[PDB]
């Protein structure tokens, strides 16, 4: 990477402390930047869900796999929910998503709450696999909580046969009272829903899908137990991409995980992580992983500097593991600390290949937690660490009780925190476009026409804070 | 610019960042400086009003103009508007100003929200072009909302033909109870108004004005459509300067449209902005440009470094840039940032020729906005970038709703903010006073007694955000 | 003065950026410690109260002299006002105090307030200059506003013949019920009052006194009038010392000033300022001052780094031009910005002679404005810069309505502040035993028994802001 | 509500409100000089003197006027408080538009 002249601090750097400069562009516009990777992992935006089981769930990996990106499921889930996540979400159509659906003897108390768990503000009435009405939350209003569906749900509503170009849909829905076209397959039966929103992002994101044209989900495991026993039933599952996950990533135990793994021949991308050195970035590639996850320290729910003083400014870090694993042919995914979408760009600019984001994508629709309400009753969603006493509890929970108080001296990661929602934007699909559209902009501004072009032109800068709070917040 | 012996940071300064060096100085007085610019664009103080729909509208423009300034009307402006502005600043009195005027049969509510549009403190009433009375805010409480104005309006009022000294006007107001004086036509007609501040400032501020010796006004242009034909009917239409602008200034589609409108040979400076490079502000020169505006990132309204990480901080960017204008014979604009007097100056102090200010000027009287009132009272008016949500609607409003669907992926500006009013001094003048009154005391400071010597005089240093903290906000 | 290695910054420092690092010492105790300068100003202990308007007046003038240091009287003073304030200082007691005196007939509404203007927490009754009663703010509580003092006021007190040791007057008070003692002369007339603490303050401060043993004071003139015929009047009057003063220290109407000042051969030291350049400095040296007042900006009044973007951070300045100072033989004083006792002693460490403290001083019942309470009955009185608004216009109402206006124009500085008294400590030796207190344990720290010695052999270091914050605020 | 010129601001402006007029005179040898209102001492120092904030004009009549005419003096007066005075000149009290 290119700093302006004299820009050699003495000191590490943070994404707040750099700034990009704009170069010569010759991008007419921000539509014609491509965004895919080239790190294997099949995604189309540099967009990557951590491996937190308050973020990675089968709602989210089929929302997000469908706009270009992949979710990593964490190493905690049992193989059996591995295999049903994974059926599901290479069960999903590329175009048209799964909307939520209530049977008309539902209670109305349940229509209210399963509404939000997904983002299109309506659930389908279904009755032996065909739709019979909608219900919004209008409809629930003033209604008694153990009313029916059957007594609330609009019964007219917009069909339309599953292939339908979604540019047509999207006129089908102009003047429509409900912004939802209920896809309908040959027989009758529901094939899923499509909003306007939704089909203006089916022709500006490309599906993440495998060989065989399903949706991509990868799994995580740990470097405890039989790791290659583990990894092989993963891979069996489904799983397109393996990820060995542990906080301190540059010990022998992870070296000895990479290994087994790698000589099982999956034919899959290994990624392992976490390091923060070229020391570390190396080692793990040669123990046989392509991918190397950065980042010790900068994740939301991490207490790991304040318990340690261990870790490291993340920007410097991906800058120096990027070219380590520049060198030797592999890719470094950016993991950790993740506010604005100007942290997805300066982390490509340094070089990763993905950028990896957890607990921002909490706060939405898609995420397991149920969602909750302030006393200002303002929407919001629990997160925590995957290293917090309430991880290590759910995860320990078949031990004796002298190991698991013994094992409760170690504690590097918050148990609790609030993720509020946006109030209008309230689902990962807007999140995304929020991300990607700046990205893309970053792009524009340095003449890159992808991501290769964007590390390779990009040209940075060192401020002071001041630097930083120049614009509007 | 010379920075004390040392003071070479391995980073890139704000404002904030930096300080003046008082030197040896022969400047006797403050108002001995003159603060005319040499960039061609005719202003007698460095003040440029930002081509923003929510700051630049037609009593702006006279306002500034006055005293010494120029507006930039926005590029979003219908050409029958821009030239029904134009006629009526290119018409307005050099000395005195243009007050609220009110028919007799105007409601009193209607009379209480127009006062505010200027900074008089008073209308005047007309009938057939003649004053027949005033009214203030003090005639209007209490009253009716639909009581007519002739039930309210003060009916002895001070009156002097135009063309009075100013000085006379001022000692006929200072025992008069309301602090204006009606200027007549011989045939007695109105003239306008001109108040005892009004009259000092006709003896400090020197009008900005054309070869006809009227008020002068630019007008800004985008790069997308038909440039040339657009600047030469804004050309056509009286402007005395014309700006294209866009975000990413340093595009082929930016050159493009400078040659096209360079080409057509229209005899007026040709501005175009914005970049923050040596190189950019070359391109941008060689193209055609005489004038290059600086600055991507520090508007009061952008979002852009949080959403890109694109960005420099402003006064390094104006330094390197102004170096790179002077070399080819050009100069740099200001473009962003401005909170304080002392920005100004030290914009100055960096090489620019002018200094463009946006949402500063958007809390007065003479800005577009309508007034308005927060739970305590306290007056303010709204802001928003120009490539907000709420005004990249308004300009792409006649496009289909596919179109602004997908364009509505991009958001690099706020559509709301609150800019108060100061309860006293609430006129734009008042600013000018306060940002003039900065710039006189920092040339004497550096022994200057103009702007060029402003720049060739100034020593530097960097500082910590101690040194910034050293003083009373 | 000498750093730690490699401590040289790409900026310039404050106060705040700077810390002492101790050394070897063999001083036994802090009462060791000689505080007395070597400028030629008189002052025992390093400090100076600035030539501010709600600073510096006679009540003022007499306590900090009696305690070492010297109060600079405005130059907005009327020179009949001057001759008085100066034959009220030079008659005062070396060690007796002046109270606050009343006579039976006035009313308790005047008593109560006017017992604020002392320390000593009680008031004298007087009739015919002897002592008849004394009045407590206990006395007041609950009496009629409009009773007469003699209805409240003791009637037996502690009384003592002037010229008795103060250590046995510190002894015939421990048992008494108010903390003063009556100093009587020997006819019986009232010679002033002593407390427990003004007793042991007069073992530890030695007075500033001139040739005839009478407490020293100083004055400011202006560069503006006849400078030389208002510098001989003020010598006349009995100033010790002369001060000329304005904000551009550095400008030629400042040089002759001096030069005018110089010339009239007036045996007094002259101080002339401000500047925060070594070439201002030497200028005004050569031009005739024996001392350099140092400090542009860093005023907690002062609004002239957000106006002009002017100055510089002070213990740079003052490092810098009391080397070049000593060059020649002369002198610095550290003017502006004092806010804590570490704030004088890095001062002097970084090589004054004397340190100026304004605002600071306000917050006391010696200076000149009266005592407020806020809603929370908080004691506090009023600071304001001598170039707001508000000293303006006392300094110039004497003009005409026409040249007030045009001079309105330049405003660098606040009108109005709130300054805290503490509510334990509200009397300036309260203040004087802080900052003496922390300067003779910094002499300690460095193994320095006087002043000179401190900037020999001082050893500093520089901190972020993180290093500023060790320790409890 | 009569005050020396000697007396302080502190003192005028708590003696105001011992009477319903809303200002003070001013005497020097029982004679009516000045007139002290609350915005004459809004601001001032609490211990500068009453010859200070003075006003040295107002309305003034001799006692024995018929009310109804010193009614009409003080309709456009800036302080509704006339002066009355004896033949000899001293102070005889006030007078106010409802008095
Ligand atoms: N000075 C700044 O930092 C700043 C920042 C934001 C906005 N603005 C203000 O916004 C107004 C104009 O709106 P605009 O900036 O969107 O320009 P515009 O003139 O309305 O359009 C810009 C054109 O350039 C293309 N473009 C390519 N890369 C771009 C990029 N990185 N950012 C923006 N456009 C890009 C756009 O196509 P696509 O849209 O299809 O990509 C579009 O065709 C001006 O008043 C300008 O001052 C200024
Ligand atoms: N130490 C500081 O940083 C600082 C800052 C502000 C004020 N002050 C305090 O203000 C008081 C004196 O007022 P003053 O400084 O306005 O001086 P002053 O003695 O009242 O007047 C200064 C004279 O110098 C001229 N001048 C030229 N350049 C100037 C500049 N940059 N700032 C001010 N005057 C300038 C003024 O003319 P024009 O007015 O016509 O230009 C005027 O004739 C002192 O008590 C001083 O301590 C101190
Ligand atoms: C520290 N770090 C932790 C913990 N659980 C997960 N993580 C890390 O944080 C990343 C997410 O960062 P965000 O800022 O939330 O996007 C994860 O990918 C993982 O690397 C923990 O308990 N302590
Ligand atoms: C970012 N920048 C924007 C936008 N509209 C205008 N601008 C820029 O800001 C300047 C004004 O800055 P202030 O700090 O308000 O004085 C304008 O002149 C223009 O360059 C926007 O939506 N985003
Ligand atoms: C700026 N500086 C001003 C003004 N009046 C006085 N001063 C300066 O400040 C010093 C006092 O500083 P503190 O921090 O209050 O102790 C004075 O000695 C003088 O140099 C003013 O209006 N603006
Ligand atoms: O569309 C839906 N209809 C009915 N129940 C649902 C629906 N989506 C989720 N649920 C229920 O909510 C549980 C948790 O879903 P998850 O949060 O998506 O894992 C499921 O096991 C179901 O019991
Ligand atoms: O002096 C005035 N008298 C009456 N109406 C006015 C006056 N100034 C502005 N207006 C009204 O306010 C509208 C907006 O004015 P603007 O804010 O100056 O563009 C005008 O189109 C008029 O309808
Ligand atoms: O001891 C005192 N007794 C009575 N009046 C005092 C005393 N000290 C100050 N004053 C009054 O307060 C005014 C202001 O005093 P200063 O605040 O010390 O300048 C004086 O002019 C007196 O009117
Ligand atoms: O007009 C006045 N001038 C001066 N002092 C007054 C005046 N009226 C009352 N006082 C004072 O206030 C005290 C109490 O007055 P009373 O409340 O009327 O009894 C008197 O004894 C005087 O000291």
């Amino acid at each position: 990477v290119r700093f302006l002249d004299g820009h050699t601090p003495a000191y590490d750097l943070t994404y707040n402390d750099v700034f990009v400069v704009p170069g010569r562009s010759d991008v007419a516009s921000r539509f014609d930047v491509d965004l895919s990777t080239v790190d294997g992992s099949g995604t189309t935006i540099p967009v990557v869900v951590a491996n937190m089981t308050a973020v990675a769930g089968r709602r989210m990996a089929e929302t997000v796999a469908r706009r270009g990106g992949i979710v990593v499921l964490p190493q905690d889930l049992p193989i059996t929910a591995v295999s049903e996540t994974v059926d599901f979400v290479k069960s999903r159509d590329l175009v048209v998503d799964t909307p939520v659906t209530l049977s008309p003897e539902d209670s109305v108390s349940d229509a209210n709450a399963l509404l939000h768990k997904r983002a299109h503000g309506a659930a389908v009435v279904v009755f032996e696999g065909r739709p019979i009405g909608l219900v919004t939350e209008a409809n629930c209003a003033g209604v008694d909580r153990f009313a029916r569906v059957r007594d609330i749900a609009l019964s007219d509503f917009v069909t339309a046969p599953v292939g339908t170009d979604p540019r047509e849909v999207f006129d089908l829905l102009e003047h429509a009272p409900i912004d939802v076209a209920v896809m309908t397959a040959p027989d009758g039966t529901l094939a899923g829903v499509l909003t306007r929103t939704g089909a203006i992002r089916a022709g500006i994101y490309t599906p993440a899908v495998d060989a065989k044209g399903r949706l991509r989900i990868a799994a995580a495991v740990g470097i405890n137990g039989d790791v290659g026993a583990k990894a092989q039933a993963l891979a069996e599952a489904g799983a397109d991409l393996l990820v060995i996950d542990t906080a301190h990533g540059h010990q022998a135990k992870m070296l000895d995980a990479i290994k087994a793994v790698a000589s099982l021949d999956l034919g899959l991308p290994l990624v392992a992580g976490n390091v923060v050195s070229a020391e570390g970035t190396r080692d793990l590639i040669e123990a046989g992983a392509s991918i190397v996850k950065v980042g010790v320290g900068p994740g939301a729910m991490c207490t790991t500097r304040m318990m340690t003083g261990v870790g490291r400014p993340q920007f410097s870090a991906v800058v120096e593991c990027a070219a380590a694993a520049r060198q030797l042919g592999g890719h470094v995914w950016a993991d950790g600390g993740v506010r604005h979408p100007r942290d997805v760009a300066l982390a490509l600019a340094a070089g990763a290949s993905n950028v990896m984001i957890g607990s921002w994508f909490a706060g939405t629709y898609e995420s397991p937690g149920d969602l909750l309400f302030d006393r200002d009753d303002r929407p919001y969603k629990e997160s925590y660490g995957m290293a917090s006493k309430r991880a290590v509890a759910a995860r320990t929970a078949g031990d004796s009780s002298f190991d698991r108080a013994r094992k409760g001296l170690f504690e590097e990661g918050i148990s609790t925190s609030r993720m509020s929602l946006d109030p209008a934007r309230g689902g990962v699909e807007d999140l995304l476009d929020h991300i990607t559209s700046g990205v893309r902009s970053t792009c524009t501004y340095v003449g890159a026409a992808n991501l290769p072009e964007l590390h390779e032109k990009v040209v940075l800068g060192v401020q002071s804070a001041a630097g930083f709070a120049e614009g509007h917040p």
